């Protein structure tokens, strides 16, 4: 059940920017410009996810401090899957990150827990790191099933026997995505504590304290500092605000003072 | 109707293998009587566009129904155009049956893509069980009726008939089977749209097309080209492009 003890600050912070279906050469140029000019908050792993057609472009222009990730991928390296990309391609492009299980993939494009778990297992085997997304819908939280949803989504990869060194868990309540309805620091902290409790029992105390757990869902330059006060929130997954200069303010808010 | 040959690389490719394909394609001379389009995986679209001779156009393997928005993992016609491309494959069997894209979603994608000013290779095809049950005509017509219902125009649409049972199995449709379906498709277009559209719309065949059968399939008058998967990854793809030469 939902643990109570707060974690110590023993994990490297993480701030990811998911551009979603946004971007063209000109706008990507603009983003890369403010990202490169930003201070190199070495205390924070910074990752951005451009749409597939702009992955190589972004990597060629970004400073070493900003890593590039794919927004999704499939479960085999090569094959007859029109419209899909694989970890092999991600590696070929010189990238080492991928976002899997994003709310939009699960609820707009119907990706199942099983599929997402298979993708995760394969991506990890390939040597790429994964930002594993989980989260409940408003009706589910109101029915008191926040824990049940997150448990199932996480158990899906535990059952596949994945290792956790290269996994960053992103808790993103569906109701907070692009709605401005940000979870309160308290609400987020309690879910993150529960997630660590889950990891402690399902895996090990070591994994629980080493695994980064970031919050996503209407994170803005104005609430980042406030949310970052919670020891169990190791960073954020940013959507809309990752397309603007405010993304830098969010990174600065998370970095060591 | 000018011959149309498309190469769908599907989820295949890295810089090295893409370079190999670009090499044999660039080595070939252009054929005035054949339009050639290849569809690289999304991460290599720009790379392929910069490396390929002007005679070969690049197409995206899929896209969504809005120009921009919160749809992680999706690309749009706006991006396709920004990349300098003018083609997209929609409704491919793998999207419909492996990733569950509905007839309605595909029709909406098609409407949006055409509105954006890009051309569409609209894919349709029945499964083995549907053909055995006598619904080849029904299934293919239903998939087409979906865009007819949306009121799309057809000047920028190439129809790709690819029976599911013939994809990557080596179980190629015979020339007679394909010709029969393409004739039905034109009848559908002549009735639902117009005689002009029925005669102008290019209908290409896909499903285990190889250098061994392309020449023979190409002799059927209602087949206006091919959509090639596995065979598009090797040099003999050029023999398919020149199927009517």
């Amino acid at each position: 059940s939902t643990s109570l003890y707060k974690a110590g600050l023993t994990r490297k912070f993480f701030v990811g920017g998911n551009w979603k279906m946004n971007g063209d050469y000109a706008s990507v140029d603009g983003i890369v410009t403010f990202l490169n000019a930003s201070a190199d908050n070495s205390s924070v792993d910074v990752v951005v996810a451009p749409p597939a057609p702009y992955l190589a472009y972004a990597k060629s222009k970004l400073k070493a401090g900003v890593l590039v990730a794919a927004q999704n991928c499939y479960k085999v390296p090569k094959g007859a899957f029109t419209g899909e990309i694989s970890p092999a391609m991600i590696k070929d492009l010189g990238l080492e990150w991928v976002i899997l299980g994003h709310s939009e993939r699960r609820h707009v494009f119907g990706e199942s827990d099983a599929l997402i778990a298979e993708k995760t297992v394969h991506a990890l085997e390939a040597g790429i790191k994964v930002v594993f997304c989980i989260g409940e819908k408003l009706e589910e939280r109101e029915a008191g099933h926040t824990k049940d949803v997150n448990f199932r989504q996480l158990q899906a990869i535990v059952d596949k026997g994945v290792s956790w060194e290269n996994i960053v868990i992103a808790y993103e309540p569906v109701w907070a995505i692009g709605t401005g309805k940000t979870a309160s620091g308290e609400q987020a902290q309690e879910v993150h504590e529960w997630i660590r409790a889950f990891l402690k029992e399902k895996v090990s105390p070591a994994v629980a304290d080493a695994t980064r757990i970031i919050y996503g869902g209407s994170v803005t330059a104005d609430n980042a500092a406030e949310l970052g006060k919670k020891p169990d929130i190791d960073g954020f997954l940013v959507g809309g605000a990752s397309l603007k200069p405010d993304f830098v303010k969010i990174i600065n808010a998370r970095s060591t003072a």
